[PDB]
């Protein structure tokens, strides 16, 4: 029947202690724990975080578990060594973890937090593609059309990522089509070939983000993405190439009603 009371945990979480009840099961590492958690349903899964190199493989495992097992499972990250940055915490929580047990919390407090998550159902939306999430902490790996909010999020995660270079992150360009063309039609002509080049449609504008592109190279970039001259497709264009200008424009973009958000044609 139900595995709601079952606790699957890496050995490191109990800091040397044996299983605390008949419900606890211990695993020598996060790989064997994850493989077991794959067959669980409503169980508590407690991964151990030792070093920063484990963040991405852990993000992938949490993501796989949340998407494939559903909302009943409680997925916890026990930070054993002081390593988790605020950005990587945001990533792990967005991938499907209910809670992170920080390093400075002793074993007794760790045990209190494990009991606190019981009966808690995961109600947050988790994106299907892990690259949508990894774009929070890693350079943009998305390409092509993205829904307005997903586009806004990816560009915003890029401006706020402290590991990225301060300069030349790319160019944000909002293109307005000529009277005879709808944005949905202009979108079918928008075919970027580079990873990091994404676009969206909304409020009668085609909005592109071109990674590592200098402002002087914008026309060159646009000539490669479109098979026809951009002057024949679009009447107007608004460009932002400085971090403050891009961030200021993402604020104005986030004000667009979902009824005004466009989607690609079938």
């Amino acid at each position: 029947r139900s595995d709601e009371k079952r606790i699957l945990s890496n050995v490191a979480v109990l800091e040397g202690a044996p299983p605390l009840s008949e419900h606890w099961q211990l695993f020598n590492n996060n790989e064997v724990l994850f493989n077991e958690a794959r067959t669980a349903q409503a169980a508590t899964v407690v991964f151990s975080l030792q070093q920063n190199a484990q963040i991405e493989p852990l993000a992938r495992s949490i993501h796989t578990l949340r998407r494939q097992r559903g909302s009943a499972m409680k997925i916890l990250v026990r930070e054993n060594t002081a390593s988790l940055r605020a950005t990587d915490e945001r990533l792990l929580l967005a991938c499907g973890a209910n809670m992170v047990i920080p390093w400075n919390a002793p074993l007794s407090r760790c045990l209190t937090m494990i009991e606190s998550v019981q009966g808690q159902k995961f109600s947050r939306y988790v994106p299907e593609d892990i690259t949508t999430l990894l774009s929070m902490t890693q350079p943009l790996k998305l390409r092509g059309f993205q829904k307005w909010d997903v586009f806004c999020n990816a560009v915003n995660n890029m401006m706020n990522n402290p590991l990225l270079p301060a300069h030349g992150k790319g160019v944000l360009v909002a293109l307005r089509p000529v009277p005879g063309i709808r944005v949905e039609q202009a979108l079918t002509l928008c075919r970027p070939n580079r990873t990091g080049d994404i676009m969206t449609i909304g409020g009668n504008r085609l909005v592109l983000f071109l990674s590592f592109c200098r402002i002087n190279d914008l026309d060159t970039a646009l000539n490669h993405i479109f098979p026809l001259p951009t002057g024949d497709i679009f009447s107007n264009r608004m460009v932002w190439f400085e971090d403050d200008q891009i961030s200021a424009e993402l604020v104005q973009m986030r004000l667009l009603a979902p009824e005004q958000w466009g989607m690609p044609l079938p």
